[PDB]
């Protein structure tokens, strides 16, 4: 009497958690109309999923429902309920029902259950570990050679057995409401999580120099480890393979931008673009290659001095010097000493923005200038020029040239020399050496004469040779001989 | 109770049992995604993982009691036999010490737990509410009615039951707290793209390197940076400005700090460094870029911050090798250019320099010199005009080097000659025995008058380069 007071007071128990769940299932279920409501691109199939589900389901349960009253009216008769039935019929209804070989519907439920089963496993797309929790919820084998209706319904009282049946319509409620929430999850994979919020230090220079200023900017960024965006940049788009990683190699000197835009699918379904804009510089790394010869200044002339800075334009190094004038001109400074014989030093002082670095200095050497050579600049009737620096020359380019002048071994375009005194010693029939003097840095008279009257092979000798430079002082250069010659 | 009917209930208690081990399975995994999700982002999840504990904690604890309430159960049925007995009545129902009062005021504190607990989707909750009731019919208890009249097996199983019931309802509980976290909306505070680099000033050679984001930077906020002991004013928008003291490594170490959304204050810590290097000054007259052929040219190389150890340069023109902390250069091909390309290594990788051009001209051909000592002790160097008939011929005869002094060269006279003039007007032209007058010359010079002149003529010096010269004439005038 009471013993089935017991089984049915269980049986009331899972038919109200069965009226609690069906009834929360359809609370997600609207969750999910509401959102087909909104944006019916990607909702839509999640939406149909789950009405399927809704339907297998559904039809599952009346199945049960209808099993559960035909279980019952095989025990007292046709007006009979499903809850409170009549004593216990541990052999009759429960057996016949289910294991009868001609109406056989233990097998008809175990089909619809593993349809059901299969359903599930085709329609929860995440949570793959989840759906062997739901496998297993709806587990189709019985005990050693018993099928799964077997053991469930062969000598078992029919309330029994009602009761087994809601709790097959309570699992498989339970089944459709965790399937229903994984596809509620599932809308909303790639919806812009936060995951990973850094704090970075981004340095305009990870190098400085002694005295200059480092500037550093630390933010915070809160980017999404999951979702992939389309990063644009200087024009063309940055393969998906970099992971956002804009990588360029540092080319000629100049200041390179980085401006485009990153296009982002929005969880919403459209797409949101950000235009970003920046820059980086570049500069080329010191070369300290100086011959240990480089280092000498000569008094007097201009020398040109190449002072350079990385990074730092032309107009902020500004150079000063202990011993003589240093002063800029264009892209080059110009040095000029005092005192020769000793050195002198650089000092080098850039301005990065508002700051004045100091530079290390530069100890130079200064030593006077070189003396020149003289020459006979000598044409020949074809036209280029060329210097005679002693030997055999004839009477007419001796002549035609009009004194000696003075220049460098090495000329190039450095220096330029020139005469003030000099001398030309002949000798004459008797031995006697006349020497006679110029018209300063040209020919006089007296020497025009003997050259003219020089026979062809003698020699005169250009001696006493004092030429000026341009530092002001004037030096004695060797002596020359020149041998007559007819050309 | 027939073996038949105990079978049933035994059986609906064993499916039960399996539901309550699947539903403890299904949770404990939510709890441990929310524990990952804790790992990564701890600042939005710490309520509601707090939260979740709290559940696992109070849910258990209740299960256990349930455990003990079916064994107790058990128990008294076994002494009992030691059917359709009092071992629900006994056990809960006792005026002595009766748990199913003690079980219901549990429940209720579980359920007002989970009441508290949910938040979003009431409905929900007033559905989880319904599955924990309180209630009984007639004038009866809720445990009166649960468990009066009702075998051992069946009171068991309905205990079993209402563990199942908790562990479904800890599960949606569970799901909420999930629905709570992920709503934490971040993207309601406004998205911009940022463009991180490692450096904003990179060297030529070199690269750039620099992620491109999406952060959801919030404006609205004063953020605190602290950074190396004191914290950066707060109208300087986070810019950390130093300005760089003696050379070497220094650090930049601190944290940031703003006030989130939800009242939880977010901080996150940092460290790293800057590097100083020596202030560079790149000095170099035009007029000396020559690297004179032959001979070795002395280059000395450097380069900020790395020593000559690593610091490899070659040329086009000729050789280019290292004698310490210097290197050496030797051009082979006069007049043209000689560009030395310089490549040094820092921390793993091979920066190509400057290409430094410089012009390579020949050794400097020397001027002519009669060392002399005058009698006064001191040394001078005759290069033309008068001379006494003694200090010639004890300098012994014609040498040459450099008016200057870049001396780390020298030259050497091997061959000149004296050109006399007889009493007739021609010339009389000796040779040298080397660098020192022959024995002609020295006769020659020993015959000759005061006043008389004789000229050092063609005077081929060899040069430490290898090739000899002819250098210029000196003129000589012999006094006593």
């Amino acid at each position: 009497s009471e013993v089935l007071d017991g089984f049915d007071k269980v049986d009331k128990s899972l038919t109200s958690s069965i009226d609690g769940s069906d009834k929360r299932n359809n609370l997600v279920l609207s969750e999910l109309n509401t959102a087909y409501r909104t944006n019916p691109e990607k909702v839509k199939v999640w939406y149909e999923r789950s009405l399927v589900l809704q339907k297998e389901a559904d039809s599952l349960c009346t199945f049960i429902d209808d099993l559960k009253l035909a279980i019952a009216r095989e025990s007292d008769g046709k007006d009979a309920k499903v809850n409170d039935i009549r004593r216990k019929d541990n052999l009759d209804a429960s057996s016949v029902v289910m294991l009868n070989p001609i109406n056989g519907k233990g097998s008809t439920l175990r089909k619809e259950v593993d349809k059901f089963r299969e359903l599930v496993a085709t329609l929860m797309t995440d949570k793959a570990k989840l759906k062997l929790i739901e496998q297993a919820l709806n587990t189709e084998s019985g005990t050693k050679g018993k099928s799964w209706e077997s053991s469930l319904f062969e000598n078992m009282p029919t309330v029994a057995a009602i009761t087994l049946l809601t709790k097959l319509q309570s699992d498989v409620r339970y089944a459709q409401g965790e399937v229903l929430a994984d596809l509620v999850k599932s809308v909303d994979v790639g919806d812009y999580r936060v995951n990973s919020i850094t704090a970075q230090v981004i340095p305009q220079s990870q190098i400085v120099m002694s005295g200059d200023t480092y500037k550093a900017n630390i933010v915070l960024s809160s980017v999404d480890t999951t979702q992939r965006p389309d990063v644009f940049v200087n024009g063309k788009l940055l393969s998906p393979e970099n992971m956002g990683l804009f990588t360029a190699t540092a080319g000629a000197p100049g200041t390179y931008p980085v401006k485009g835009y990153i296009e982002m699918m929005g969880n919403d379904g459209v797409k949101i673009r950000r235009d970003f804009e920046s820059e980086y510089f570049v500069t080329e790394p010191m070369a300290s290659v100086a011959p240990t010869m480089m280092n000498v200044l000569y008094a007097g002339i201009d020398n040109p001095i190449n002072i350079a800075v990385p990074g730092v334009a032309q107009q902020n190094v500004s150079a000063t010097i202990n011993n003589g004038t240093l002063t800029r001109r264009g892209n080059l400074w110009i040095a000029r000493p005092t005192k020769v014989g000793s050195e002198a030093i650089i000092s080098v002082t850039a301005q990065s923005g508002g700051r004045t670095i100091q530079m290390a200095k530069t100890t130079l050497r200064v030593r006077a200038l070189p003396d020149p050579l003289p020459y006979i600049e000598y044409k020949d009737v074809q036209g280029n020029t060329k210097r005679f620096k002693g030997g055999r020359l004839g009477k007419r380019e001796i002549l035609a040239a009009g004194g000696i002048k003075a220049a460098l071994d090495d000329d190039l375009l450095e220096v330029n020399y020139t005469v003030v005194k000099f001398q030309l010693v002949f000798y004459d029939s008797m031995g006697n050496s006349i020497p006679e003097v110029s018209d300063g840095a040209s020919f006089s008279e007296r020497q025009k004469r003997q050259i003219q009257n020089l026979g062809k092979g003698k020699r005169f000798y250009v001696t006493e040779v004092i030429a000026r430079g341009p530092d002001g002082i004037e030096r004695k250069i060797p002596a020359i001989e020149v041998i007559v010659n007819l050309e």
